[PDB]
């Protein structure tokens, strides 16, 4: 038998009740240039089976208790064992008190200890951030627990189910600001042994998560608002920040979200309070700490003067979903990390619900199909996914922990949760997650306890028939990884479903109970018309009249893209879609019409369809008004562009997005009033940055034309810049292209003197827009000197060359000379070579290509490959899958955009 501090997961024999924690972090550094924080922490817990060690996670502090480690005390008139040795073991990060005799079910004890650790800027833990204010570098203390650093901070039973109550103390520099999860008790009040500092007490916690806690102490200022029942609401950010304004948009939504989240959920929001803090360079993006929640500053700030239209879309929506698991995740807590899909593609969905109530003109429910759905399935489409389950016992380490945060269980998470409730429809939905967080209240749950409180409501009510029984059903979504594509045959209604797989000869390997299997719904329209639902059961194949049509009949599956599966016809009914799209489109929902381009280029891919009938489901565009069947388009052919932008096909390929493109730019010429006004809703704007973007790139006169004319107006005028936000990265952009030495000195001086990083980011990637081989070239050398560019955009910047044709050729060389920059940009700053390969090396379509690629891994002696070791590999595989589908599809390719060119 192993020792059980020798296992990664807690004992359950000891489970806590309560925590004081008071913390002082030292913001100078001792001239060392180390910067610490102390502590120090009483956890009361009960015991609840005999045990005579007490295991406990501790994470790089060192201790300062008088006599042991710790000191350990009985409560009331508990008697309480004597500490044999307290040792700490770092591999499973715990503090074990071993003890000389045992403690005793239903007694409670307390254990208290002094400790300090590095306040390092390390984004973990109770840790430091350095920023710039005036000539002045600021240091302020904050927290990130997420996920297994709660115990960097003080010692605490780290694990989500062990909630507790915490009373928090901060002792601070008495001119700083100290927050936490809770209001302060009161006014600060000066530390005895040194008045300089000063003691904010604040609020015994709700009982809550260890790694949901956070604590913070800044300079900060705050906007705020009282919303009606009570709780105050506050923005916190650098005081420049809030005193241009920017936090204003963030006031503005936050307390709409948070009421619609208090109803759709039918539970009151659990705080008295809620901070919304943005703090300069959080990595990590949002954090959704109990009352406390952490932003990046591009997060939650907004300049209605500089920013686009996606930003304020990017502001909503990261508050909607940081503010939904105020409630689902915080209120109601996954019981261990395997489940973390529960929570955050939970999130994942309802963030567009909350973003929608608070800009109900936007329509943004709708953007869940392109920046989730469609995303998520290019990685589960592949033999390597995962299910969105995975065996609790399989996830122990925190790196496995850390491993479930990714594309499947944010993006899957929605897309299945979505699915989920349009077939039970939202108010049946909303009733069994009510009664959840109602029944879970201050727990802990798995995923079953969802299903069985939606069974709950499901077998309360008439109107909704299910297949089956909703665990039943969601097991074939959550037990195995990837979906299926379902084939229908209009000719006879006949439909079957199979594991989709982008590359139609790959071997899955990983195993399903469900022979993968799924129980489908499927809504359909034909004709414009809603038909009746249906819902596939786990068989391979079966038929229904619903998807028998006549000649002059066609039907279209899955409205909406509410079910998270690809649809694949016969070519006839594909055809009479084609037809419906040329005469009437406004009869095929918006979303569909996207539907179609997306299924059939992956179905292409997957050799399921000719790729000539894909490029056929773009033909209808040339009237198309709307964002999303755009953007389908254009980001099916953002890989045909990639594979032949320096071969014959490429002029026929723009020569056709022209054709396509101008009429939508003659639209918005008229509708916008000359460009002087921006279009009134989120979609249409979204729609015109798309046509613009397009219509310019592939070199229509009078996209150029604008982008020359509103650079030059600017260049006559830099304090008024003409152009706006939404449309500066194109004709940032084009206008460089068009240009030389002029225009790229003008916007390399806006850079250099660029406040805001969104700005900044634009005119870097637009610089690289330039024609000119020199000025590519002479930009390059710019990328490795950190006074002219900051090396966490190095990689970037050199990606944005290579992405320009020109630049292509002039990065990988770069590239292969400078690699002898590893063991430079190894140890200060990780660099991500894994990045900068993988965009440098995009374009390789060709056996040449591969054998350059081959040539230079011949540099293999030493020097390495560091964080992109083989990330190299995935680039030779990506070339031979490139070659082998350029061999495929030129020709039929080249013929088809001839053919239809004009
Ligand atoms: C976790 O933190 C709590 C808040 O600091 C502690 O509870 C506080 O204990 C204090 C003394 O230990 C009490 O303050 C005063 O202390 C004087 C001693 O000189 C006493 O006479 C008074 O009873 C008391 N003052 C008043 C006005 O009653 C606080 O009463 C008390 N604060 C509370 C309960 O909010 C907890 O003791 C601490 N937990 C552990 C396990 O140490
Ligand atoms: C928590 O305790 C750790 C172990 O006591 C401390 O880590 C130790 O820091 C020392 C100095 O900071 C290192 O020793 C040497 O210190 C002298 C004088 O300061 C230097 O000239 C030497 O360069 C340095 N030795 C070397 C080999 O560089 C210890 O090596 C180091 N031990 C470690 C890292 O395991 C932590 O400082 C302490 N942290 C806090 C926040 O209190
Ligand atoms: C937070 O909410 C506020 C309340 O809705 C918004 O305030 C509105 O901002 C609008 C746009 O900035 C203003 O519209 C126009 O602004 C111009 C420019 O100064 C004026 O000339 C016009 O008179 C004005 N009205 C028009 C075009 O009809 C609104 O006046 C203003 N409303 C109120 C009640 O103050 C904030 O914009 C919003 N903050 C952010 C950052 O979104
Ligand atoms: C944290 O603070 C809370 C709030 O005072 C403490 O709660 C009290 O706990 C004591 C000791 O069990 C009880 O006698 C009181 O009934 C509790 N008061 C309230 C208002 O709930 C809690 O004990 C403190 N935590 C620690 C670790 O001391
Ligand atoms: C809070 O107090 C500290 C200590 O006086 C201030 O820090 C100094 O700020 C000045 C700028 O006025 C700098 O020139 C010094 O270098 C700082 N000294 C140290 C030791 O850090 C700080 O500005 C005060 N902050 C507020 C918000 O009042
Ligand atoms: C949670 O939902 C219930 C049920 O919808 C809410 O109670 C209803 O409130 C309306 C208010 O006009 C009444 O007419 C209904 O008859 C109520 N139903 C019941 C069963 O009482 C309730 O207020 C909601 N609670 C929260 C905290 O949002
Ligand atoms: C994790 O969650 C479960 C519930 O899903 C908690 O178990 C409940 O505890 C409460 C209060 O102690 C009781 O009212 C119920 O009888 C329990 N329900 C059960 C066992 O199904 C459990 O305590 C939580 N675990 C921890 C470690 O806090
Ligand atoms: C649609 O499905 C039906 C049955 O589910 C298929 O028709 C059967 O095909 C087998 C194959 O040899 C014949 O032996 C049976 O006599 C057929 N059954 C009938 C007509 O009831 C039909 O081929 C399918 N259509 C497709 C795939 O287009
Ligand atoms: C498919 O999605 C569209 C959105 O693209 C839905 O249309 C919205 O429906 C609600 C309620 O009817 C309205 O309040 C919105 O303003 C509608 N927008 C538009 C553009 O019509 C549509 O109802 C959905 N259809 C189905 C069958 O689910
Ligand atoms: C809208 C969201 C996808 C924003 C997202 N933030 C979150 O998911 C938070 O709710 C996460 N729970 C916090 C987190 C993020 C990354 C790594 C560790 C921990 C992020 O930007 O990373
Ligand atoms: C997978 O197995 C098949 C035969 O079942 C084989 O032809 C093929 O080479 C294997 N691998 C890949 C990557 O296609
Ligand atoms: C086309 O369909 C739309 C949407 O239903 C309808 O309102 C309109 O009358 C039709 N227009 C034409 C020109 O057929
Ligand atoms: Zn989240």
């Amino acid at each position: 038998q192993s020792k059980p501090w020798n296992r990664y997961r807690l004992p359950t024999t000891l489970l806590p009740d309560s925590y004081n924690v008071t913390l002082r972090p030292y913001l100078t550094p001792n001239a060392d240039g180390l910067y610490i924080f102390k502590g120090k922490s009483i956890v009361r817990f009960l015991c609840q089976e005999p045990t005579d060690v007490i295991i406990i996670h501790s994470k790089k502090l060192n201790y300062t208790t008088q006599g042991h480690m710790v000191v350990l005390r009985g409560v009331g008139d508990s008697q309480v064992p004597e500490i044999d040795r307290t040792e700490l073991v770092e591999l499973t990060e715990y503090l074990v008190v071993h003890l000389k005799g045992s403690l005793q079910p239903g007694h409670m004890y307390e254990m208290e200890s002094e400790f300090q650790g590095e306040l390092a800027d390390d984004l973990a833990g109770f840790y430091r951030s350095e920023y710039m204010e005036g000539n002045v570098k600021k240091v302020l203390a904050t927290t990130q627990m997420q996920s297994t650093d709660a115990r960097k901070s003080f010692p605490c039973f780290d694990e989500p189910a062990m909630k507790a109550t915490f009373n928090i103390t901060l002792i601070h520099p008495n001119n700083l600001t100290a927050l936490s999860n809770m209001p302060p008790k009161g006014s600060s009040t000066p530390l005895a042994e040194d008045p300089n500092w000063s003691v904010t007490e604040f609020e015994t916690t709700p009982v809550m998560s260890t790694y949901l806690l956070a604590y913070i102490v800044s300079e900060f200022q705050s906007v705020n608002e009282t919303a009606q029942n009570g709780v105050l609401i506050r923005i916190w950010a650098r005081p420049n920040a809030i005193a241009e304004g920017h936090g204003m948009y963030a006031l503005n939504v936050t307390g709409p979200i948070l009421n619609f989240f208090a109803n759709h959920y039918n539970t009151s929001y659990p705080l008295p309070k809620s901070d919304q803090i943005a703090l300069p360079d959080f990595n990590a993006g949002a954090m959704e700490n109990w009352g406390l929640v952490t932003y990046r500053e591009n997060a939650l700030l907004f300049d209605p003067q500089s920013s686009s239209i996606s930003n304020k879309e990017r502001v909503v929506t990261v508050i909607a979903h940081e503010l939904a698991h105020q409630w689902f995740g915080n209120l109601v807590t996954l019981a261990w990390w395997n489940d973390l899909w529960l929570n955050e593609g939970f999130a994942s969905y309802v963030e567009y619900l909350g973003a929608d109530h608070a800009e109900p003109t936007w329509n943004l429910k709708d953007l869940i199909v392109p920046g989730d759905v469609y995303r998520v399935m290019a990685v589960d489409a592949l033999a390597s996914s995962h299910p969105l389950t995975t065996p609790a016992e399989e996830v122990n380490t925190p790196a496995q922990i850390s491993e479930m945060f990714d594309s499947i269980s944010y993006s899957k998470g929605a897309s299945v949760i979505r699915m989920l409730s349009n077939f039970l429809t939202e108010d049946l939905f909303k009733e069994g997650l009510a009664s959840y967080l109602h029944a879970f209240a201050y727990q802990n749950t798995t995923y079953l306890d969802l299903w069985e409180h939606l069974q709950k409501a499901v077998d309360a009510q008439t109107s909704i028939r299910l297949p089956d029984t909703v665990r039943a059903i969601m097991d074939r979504w959550t037990l195995q990884m990837g979906f299926p594509v379902i084939t229908v045959d209009t000719k006879t209604g006949n439909i079957s479903q199979k594991h989709f797989l982008l590359d139609s000869e790959s071997n899955v390997t990983r195993s399903s109970a469900f022979d993968y299997l799924w129980i489908v719904p499927i809504s359909s329209i034909k004709n414009g018309v809603m038909q009746d639902h249906y819902w596939l059961r786990d068989v391979s194949q079966a038929q229904n009249d619903l998807f028998k049509t006549a000649s002059d009949d066609w039907v279209l599956l899955n409205v909406n893209v509410t079910g998270y599966f690809q649809v694949n016809y016969d070519e006839d009914n594909w055809r009479m879609i084609q037809h419906q799209l040329q005469t009437n489109l406004s009869v095929i929902p918006v979303i569909n019409r996207a539907q179609v381009i997306y299924d059939s280029f992956n179905l292409a891919t997957a050799h399921m369809v000719p790729v000539t009938l894909a490029l056929d489901n773009t033909l209808f565009l040339n009237g198309e008004k709307e964002y999303m069947p755009w953007q389908a388009a254009l980001s099916s052919l953002s890989y045909f562009s990639l594979m032949f932008d320096r071969s014959e096909v490429y002029g026929p390929m723009k020569k056709y997005l022209r054709k396509q493109v101008e009429p939508l730019f003659q639209h918005f010429e008229t509708l916008t009033k000359n460009w002087t006004e921006r279009p009134e809703n989120l979609m249409d704007q979204y729609s015109e940055i798309n046509a613009i973007s397009t219509a310019c790139s592939n070199g229509l006169p009078q996209c150029e034309n604008l982008a020359k004319t509103l650079f030059d107006q600017w260049m006559s005028d830099p304090e008024n810049n003409p152009i706006h936000p939404n449309l500066r990265s194109t004709i940032y952009c084009n206008a460089i292209a068009q240009g030389g030495q002029d225009q790229w000195d003008f916007a390399w001086g806006q850079l250099q003197q660029a406040q805001l990083v969104n700005e900044a980011d634009k005119l870097r990637s637009a610089l690289a827009c330039s024609n000119e081989v020199w000025l590519l070239n002479r930009y390059l050398g710019y990328t490795l000197n950190p006074d002219l560019i900051r090396k966490q955009d190095a990689t970037s910047t050199i990606n944005s060359i290579a992405s320009n044709v020109i630049g292509q050729p002039l990065a990988w060389d770069f590239v292969q000379s400078n690699w002898k920059k590893l063991f430079q940009d190894y140890g200060g700053g990780s660099f991500s070579f894994s990045n900068l390969i993988q965009g440098v090396t995009r374009r390789f379509s060709s056996e040449f290509e591969l054998q350059q690629l081959e040539q230079f891994k011949k540099n293999n002696m030493d020097v390495g490959f560091g964080s992109g070791t083989r990330a190299l590999e995935q680039a030779l595989e990506k070339t031979k899958a490139n070659i082998k589908w350029v061999k495929e599809n030129k020709e039929v390719v080249l013929n088809w955009f001839i053919e239809h060119s004009s």
